[PDB]
């Protein structure tokens, strides 16, 4: 059992249902507004000083993520989010709040002509807190990677089957963490360096990110680098 | 009675109506959605928080099962190699005001993580996760009863494919095992026929008889009728 | 930048969230009634005079949008749709709100006895008012077309493949705009007319698409009749 302290998640009075409903929103403004680059939209979401952290990214600041995020535009970076599954642990002694938004990363690549996607199975983790103004953002934003798939884009050929055969070879995939590791082939294949230390379902970071989860909603400092 | 033609002539407060009645849908929903986010992650208390005391859930591998029952034989899954996921994909509600009831339509996607013969693959499955809902002693949403459409199946290849496997996967997904089990979720009952669970046939799709049943107890759950959903 | 001036979307007051709820729940109402063929359900989420415009239909109103739906039927159209992310804009003082509902289109086709979906990414949007009862409704609904894919149904096989690649030639899908080019060729087989005019991420009609978008929070009137 990962989350035996329970929070406000269902029913509650009707602030807690509201703040729920926020929290929510804030976390889905990541698939909305990053997919589509809303970006005012988008920094609405996250405090002044947020941190974030991607498999290409690795660390960033907000704004540090915005514009990295606005050159891979230019480069090919063709990054979807599907959400599917957004709920909320709310602390409301301490005004934290956890968001915990279930989605599948859909990249668009390309390797020797041939369109294919990479899905990853995923929960993005929203560390949220109401700030001085009693609106809610995001300080802290983290993805646990639990499962991923090479995805056709157009019918199979027998040609573009053993050309992307190679490319997602099994000595290609093993040196990435069991979760990402289609991701990881396809986006190093795009030239971007990853990175291994990021959480999944499977190895060491998981509890790491509980921890992490549990001490935000008691009102505590944390340090996700 | 229900058909095709129009399955839900009778309009509830779903949309719009009162402060009051949007709150109480937003948190029905918020405990449909529980199932996606607190059982794949298997946050058990959290899960249990959904649902009645008493509560009966249907599935295909585990068939019908008390929440407490469902529980146990869960946990005890991911030991014997399940891994289910699920992707929810549109959610809403249907409340009776009058009897303090509600109905939760939850789409989502099953998307379960199989091995055959070293391979792996996924089956998907969508569907409509209905959660039959009513307001306990505190005043809190709780789900009494869970079952599901079955709409429709498909084989999803996790590796790039391969002649190999192509073939190896063949001798599985043949329509010999398939049209033993309706069509819904036909792939998914291989699959999990393959696993060594026992598939219960008599679930809802939106092809068989059962659809009409299924239908039929949501309407009598509206009207804050007792229902029985063991058939 | 397409979407520069900010209007309520996050936080707010609690009349601004239940807004912005309610209109949430409308566009949801898209992939739970239309699916599950709920017409009276679907019905209300829209004002007596609403338009839609989809690929297969072209421009409809919402009465007889819902009468080519239930003709669809027996003409083999299965389509359902995977609602993944929604959002809404929200303008108090003409109490005008857009709805950004993400969705995948899931479209079950058959070709030569070949079962298969296709998958289409996208956005759709709900032009939503307040009526004059306070109920909101949405006045129109277009989409953008993101990007779309093949999805085999059963195990591949060569023998599959083969037929399968007469259907989704290049020739074929150069037709349509890139976006919904597997999907225009699907229900072109169907036997649908294509509408080739609607926003996708890559053609000019997405400027026009949020240029509407605008000008509807601000309280004008728009035509989506392009
Ligand atoms: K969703």
């Amino acid at each position: 059992e990962p989350w035996p302290q329970l929070y406000s998640h269902l029913n509650g009075t009707n602030e807690e249902v509201l703040d729920r409903m926020k929290v929510a929103e804030l976390c889905k403004g990541w698939s909305v507004y990053r997919d589509a680059s809303e970006w005012a939209n988008f920094k609405e979401m996250f405090t002044p000083d947020a941190n974030i952290w991607t498999t290409w990214s690795g660390a960033q600041t907000i704004d540090s993520f915005i514009q990295i995020s606005k050159d891979g535009k230019d480069k090919g970076a063709f990054i979807m989010h599907r959400e599917c599954g957004t709920l909320v642990d709310l602390n409301p002694k301490t005004q934290r709040a956890i968001g915990k938004m279930k989605t599948t990363i859909t990249q668009r690549f390309e390797y020797e002509g041939v369109p294919f996607d990479i899905d990853c199975d995923n929960y993005f983790i929203f560390f949220c807190l109401k700030d001085s103004n009693g609106d809610w953002k995001a300080r802290w934003y983290k993805v646990f990677y639990v499962k991923d798939k090479f995805v056709p884009v157009g019918v199979p050929t027998a040609e573009n089957m053993e050309k992307l055969a190679k490319l997602f070879s099994k000595e290609n995939l093993e040196q990435y963490p069991w979760g990402y590791q289609y991701l990881a082939v396809a986006q190093a294949n795009l030239g971007y360096p990853i990175d291994k230390k990021l959480p999944t379902w499977k190895n060491e970071l998981y509890h790491t990110m509980y921890d992490a989860m549990k001490e935000w909603m008691e009102g505590k400092e944390i340090d996700l680098h």
